[PDB]
């Protein structure tokens, strides 16, 4: 069947506002985590986050940004970058039935959802709400807010699966290409950063709370003293294109998506089973005869989550343990945006031939001994890489990408 | 490729808590719209809705329902119904890598989103929020809350696309079967009914407000005096299964999904373009050598909305227009659940050989001139039906189902 490759990428993350800034942060093991006065004032125990260091005001047409929440803004900016990076002129992707968009978020917009309710209960009622809350608060906000302005005529919808959200978006994009239904599918996601949603995770005990005085050390995947993830926001978008189409226009190809796994744990609600993850990685490796040179793990930085994934990786590769690093130690967990941003970090490592370090590991977890966890930036010729996205609700996605000759 | 058929269904709507009750309401053109004190007390202009008349108290185990929002509850109950109706037992669908679940909601759970914010802002903070808000508030709540209890091991995620949400879910399930990845995929969705979310649509001027005195007449699709849709809640689930697998176990086959259309308008944020709908319908009809006997249109019952679809239908068929009926006139708009529920209504009509009436039409709009709009329950031998789902963001989905030879 049809082959799918990545020909462009765009990103707005806690460690950079474009792929160049991100590249630098990755090589330097630079943290994007900072202290959040907003989270502290909300009454939360976790006072750190991976915020986007950019004032988006005026970066998007007023008539367009009026319908958007932060998730949409981040994804929109990421898509602009992706389009330019892919070298696509407007005439090349706009008003084209074979060009689509699949992008979502983990929670839509709790901020505007609460805003509407707060305004409605106020002295002005509906007048305070406004006619833009729906497009900001709906779960499909990210796809709706981008498909319209970019004149997308092909597939258009959002996929939601918590931490696996944008990973499933990319995989679904691949499926469209494989089915011969689309030539190009923009895939990715975005996530707003707000106490409204963050407090829900803190109320679960899923967020780090013992390192508020040293924010850059809070996210410490695989460290013996990890205590939860650090919430983050941002966006990302990649251009998934059918091979012949990309080659025909002389597109720059980062890699071919040679594997996509999507499975379900069917066990616990908010706790990885590990078993589902093993099946997910094996599914993504079907037909892939080249070894995995680097694995960008889910690596949430949670006590139980980290160990479950470690076990799954051991079961899948056994003696074939590849280089492993959890970029979340640097970036925080962007939820709905994580899958696409992490695929992008993996693509940058593959393109520039280096492995980003898994930082803040002062004491490697006992259940990690024997694995090749990279803790220092290492230059190496990579050919095949894997990125795992295992999210709450027992939903799993794995992407395997490989360089073309 | 592989063929996909529906072997079971389940539904919880404003006009029936199961397919039997729904079937009864459809034949008599009964309305599920009622006066809502909740919507009035909130300060909204629209005081009518399509509530689910059912006491779900104790219908779901404690340990399971504690993670669910109303959208998940309705979806869960619909899935139980679907499993039984399909003749499936745990040994056949549980812990099975080839059985998946694709279901979502349009807005997740505004109610628990606001609940978490309200509780957090209280003196108790995190303690008042509780550790169950995430699974209720997240956009993937519907898929996560069902996949776990039903021990689903295959694909697991939610698709969101406003009014087309559950229609795209069914289409994606078909794709999984065509790709040979799954033998069975439960597809559908759910939507809660609350002022929290309802006020967003009212502030947008999309909800009917000139009939709060005569609820059962508020929703009046294709009527010259329409003034917005009536918000509704509920759930739906269908069992999508690979043909040979279904025949092998002697399952009851309602129909085969012979067409699935998915397009994008890339024009306006909250207004159909028509151009996109036309392409969507043609996409679903492509390859279908059999004519469409019945069409369950979007029929939102909005001034511009209704006009656009009719024009699109006229453009697709023209002089050869099939029987058309807007079930939302009696059921309302269940948003994320509308796609699967309307697919089910179309299946019941196809299964029992009859056409549901388009109630509340005193004066047919001039736009529906050369079209066959059924306003009375008519008995006919249907073979091929079509269901259109066009939501905000310019996202379109069309399903074509036909009896099996
Ligand atoms: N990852
Ligand atoms: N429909």
């Amino acid at each position: 069947m049809k082959r799918a490759v990545i020909t462009g990428l765009g990103i707005v993350s806690s460690i950079g506002n474009n792929q160049q800034e991100v590249l630098a942060s990755l090589r330097e093991g630079r943290s994007g985590i900072t202290f959040s006065q907003e989270l502290k004032d909300s009454g939360m125990r976790s006072h750190v986050w991976g915020n986007v260091k950019l004032d988006t005001t005026g970066l998007i047409d007023r008539k367009v940004v009026r319908f958007m929440s932060d998730a949409s803004i981040y994804a929109f900016l990421s898509m602009e970058q992706a389009i330019a990076d892919a070298g696509l002129s407007p005439e090349a992707y706009q008003n084209n039935p074979r060009v689509g968009l699949i992008a979502g978020s983990g929670g839509g917009s709790p901020r505007f959802q609460v805003f509407g309710a707060d305004a409605m209960r106020g002295p002005r009622g509906l007048k305070a709400v406004g006619p833009y809350v729906v497009t900001k608060a709906m779960a499909s906000g990210v796809s709706a807010c981008l498909a319209t302005p970019f004149k997308i005529h092909g597939v258009n919808y959002s996929i939601s699966s918590a931490c696996a959200t944008s990973a499933h978006c990319i995989g679904n994009a691949v499926e469209q290409i494989q089915l011969g239904k689309q030539d190009i599918v923009f895939a990715g996601g975005g996530e707003e950063l707000c106490w409204e949603m963050a407090c829900e995770f803190d109320a679960m005990g899923a967020l780090s709370t013992k390192y508020n005085d040293t924010p850059e050390k809070a996210s410490r995947t695989y460290d013996a003293h990890r205590d939860g993830f650090v919430i983050a926001g941002g966006g990302g978008m990649v251009v998934v294109e059918e091979l012949e189409h990309a080659l025909a226009r002389g597109a720059h190809i980062y890699a071919e998506i040679v594997g996509y796994g999507a499975t379900s744990d069917g066990a616990d609600m908010v706790a990885p089973s590990g078993e589902g993850a093993v099946r997910c990685m094996k599914m993504a490796m079907h037909g892939v005869d080249t070894p995995i040179d680097y694995l960008n793990s889910q690596g949430t930085s949670t006590p139980v989550g980290d160990v479950k994934e470690l076990a799954a990786i051991r079961e899948v590769f056994g003696d074939k343990s590849p280089a492993i690093s959890a970029t979340k130690a640097m970036t925080g967990h962007s939820l709905g945006a994580a899958g696409v941003q992490e695929a992008i970090y993996s693509l940058l490592m593959l393109e520039h031939g280096f492995i980003a370090p898994s930082i803040n590991i002062e004491e490697l977890d006992e259940q990690a001994a024997g694995l090749n966890i990279v803790t220092e930036t290492t230059d190496r010729e990579l050919t095949t890489v894997m990125s795992n996205s295992f999210g709450f609700g027992g939903t799993n996605a794995t992407l395997v990408m490989r360089k073309l000759k």
